[PDB]
């Protein structure tokens, strides 16, 4: 069997708080897929796309998607992005969590844009995310077999630091801008069992050892967000994040 390439958004189910934004006002786009709407913080407050057919890690992966985050202080906004491989689904997710926190979904892996301070979080304090702007960061992290959530693969608290919004309105000066439209890559070689994340100009490394999956059972690949809060203050904005998951490609090897 070849590799196939799919594109469009009848290939993902939707799972929990997420839906389709037709006509935004501040991107050029249509048709983005928008996490978090209209619900505050909460245990529920999470939202999945799950590609309807199965992944091996004896054959390559590519998945390309730009993502737009909240320009909303970590403190107010969402938790950030989970690219997830599961061997369970979106409901599992909804259930017992994914990849944003410091527990979710046994036996899960993938990379993590971290976009939200969550104080209990002990992955927060090592990555330095308390403070002023929009403060977060990116990484591989797995979930053990009891769901606890750490790093793996590359990266110290300077290297995956990131920025993943600003205040300016300009299309013009050749930085990265996490408010509007970025893509996001994760892809797996199985030649040399490597998985690789980019986003805005910076690069993470994991093997598929250090990420804890097996090399032959098949997984589900998910696209998470949430907002579950942080305390209950009552400050908070409204989290919402974007994807263009229709413009989106992924490359897999069917069986
Ligand atoms: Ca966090
Ligand atoms: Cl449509």
């Amino acid at each position: 069997i070849p590799p196939t390439t799919v594109k469009g958004r009848d290939n993902y189910d939707f799972y929990g708080r997420v839906d389709i934004e037709s006509n935004p006002t501040d991107l050029n786009a249509t048709n983005l897929t928008r996490y978090n709407y209209g619900q505050p913080p909460g245990t529920t407050t999470a939202g999945a796309v799950q590609f309807k057919n199965q992944v091996s890690f004896d054959k390559d992966f590519d998945f390309n998607i730009r993502v737009a985050n909240n320009r909303q202080s970590n403190t107010t906004g969402a938790d950030g992005w989970g690219f997830m491989f599961s061997k369970k689904d979106g409901d599992d997710f909804l259930k017992n969590g994914g990849i944003l926190r410091e527990k979710g979904t046994p036996s899960a892996a993938g990379f993590r844009i971290d976009t939200g301070y969550y104080n209990n979080d002990p992955l927060d304090k090592i990555q330095k995310q308390a403070g002023q702007g929009y403060r977060g960061y990116g990484t591989f992290v797995k979930n053990d077999s009891q769901g606890n959530t750490s790093k793996v693969g590359s990266g110290t608290p300077s290297t995956d630091f990131l920025n993943y919004a600003d205040n300016t309105t300009n299309d013009l000066d050749g930085k990265f801008h996490g408010q509007k439209l970025n893509n996001v890559n994760l892809k797996y070689n199985a030649s040399n069992q490597t998985f690789t994340a980019t986003y805005a100009g910076k690069t993470w490394t994991a093997t598929l050892s250090e990420l804890g999956l097996s090399p032959t059972d098949s997984y589900n690949f998910l696209v998470t967000s949430s907002q579950y809060g942080n305390g209950n203050s009552g400050t908070y904005a409204s989290g919402v994040m974007r994807a263009d998951l229709d413009g989106a490609t992924l490359t897999y090897t069917p069986k």
